[PDB]
């Protein structure tokens, strides 16, 4: 009598609107705790809003340029955020302020995450290159010479060992955490714009610059799945798994549209319209059916979009 739902298509609906950054948006991420948004912008500035009403919280200042990306430690305390200005940014979010500046970079920093045991923090610049820093001492404990053009992606895996970058070069890099040196390189050799590693820890989602999302094997250096129908050929725009409900593959588009995929049939399920620009970022809730997207300066708004499956 117990029985497995099984969603042929998901049912995302424009809830709210979140207004205030004042150039483009840059990046969207939720809490792992569930209870919050934070967005980041060209606009220089760190917003914090609600996940579940989209109320504004709270403004996090102190970076001198535009901030290309911002991401959550694991016990939702504090934030990272990559900037235009060569640093990184730790935040007690709380406070709101800044507690260390991450030096290194000799150019504009792309991209961030934390380790989920959060005490390291990976980016990836413009610099071509990937560091790992301590978050305890806000010290770059290694700098990998990790590509030959600008890193667009890094990410830890579950158990933080390995990272895997992304780069305009076109390749995606495997990286053994503890001794900075790489496991493996994946190779067309259209630009990479994003990767992240999949839920399962055995595969790597990466996207093209050629309107392309895939899914890799890494190990056994096999594409699993491919995914089409949306616009990605000039920015990077996030890829996301939504774990929540059914199985779905989502991404922001350059034709304004959020667009979810079947994870196993590959269809485009759903597309979500109201944006008056690229949707350069999207995020999934960790618990609930909920999606986050923003776009870029023509229309400057984050929306969360619920669903009932
Ligand atoms: C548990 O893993 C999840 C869960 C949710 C999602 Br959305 C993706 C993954 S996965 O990409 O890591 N594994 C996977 C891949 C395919 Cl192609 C088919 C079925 C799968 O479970």
């Amino acid at each position: 009598t117990q029985s497995k739902p099984t969603p042929v298509k998901p049912n995302y609906a424009l809830k709210f609107t979140l207004a205030g950054h004042t150039k483009a948006v840059s990046s969207v991420k939720f809490s792992p705790n569930g209870e919050w948004l934070a967005s980041s912008s060209a606009d220089k500035l760190i917003k914090i809003w609600g996940a579940y009403d989209g109320k504004f919280e709270k403004t996090i200042s102190g970076h001198k340029l535009g901030i290309s990306d911002v991401a959550w430690s694991s016990d939702s305390n504090l934030l990272v955020s990559a900037s235009d200005d060569k640093t990184l940014k730790i935040w007690d979010v709380s406070s709101g302020k800044c507690l260390k500046t991450l030096k290194g970079h000799s150019n504009y920093v792309f991209c961030c995450n934390f380790n989920p045991q959060s005490n390291l923090i990976v980016s990836g610049s413009f610099d071509e290159s990937v560091r790992i820093w301590d978050v305890k001492t806000g010290k770059c404990l290694k700098t990998l010479p990790a590509h030959s053009d600008p890193v667009s992606a890094v990410h830890f895996n579950r158990d933080g060992s390995l990272i895997v970058s992304s780069s305009y070069d076109g390749l995606c890099r495997i990286w053994d955490t503890a001794s900075g040196q790489c496991l493996k390189t994946l190779i067309d050799n259209p630009p990479v714009s994003f990767v992240k590693f999949s839920p399962n820890g055995k595969y790597i989602l990466a996207a093209t610059l050629d309107n392309t999302l895939k899914l890799w094997d890494y190990s056994k250096g096999k594409c699993l799945k491919t995914y089409t129908g949306h616009k990605n050929e000039k920015y990077c725009i996030f890829a996301n798994f939504s774990v929540t409900g059914g199985k779905w593959i989502v991404s922001g588009s350059e034709d304004n549209l959020v667009y979810i995929w079947n994870l196993q049939t590959k269809e485009i399920v759903q597309k979500l319209q109201g944006h008056t620009d690229v949707v350069i970022s999207t995020a999934c809730h960790p618990t609930e059916n909920i999606i986050a997207s923003a776009a870029l300066e023509n229309d400057k708004t984050i929306k969360l979009w619920k669903s009932d499956c």
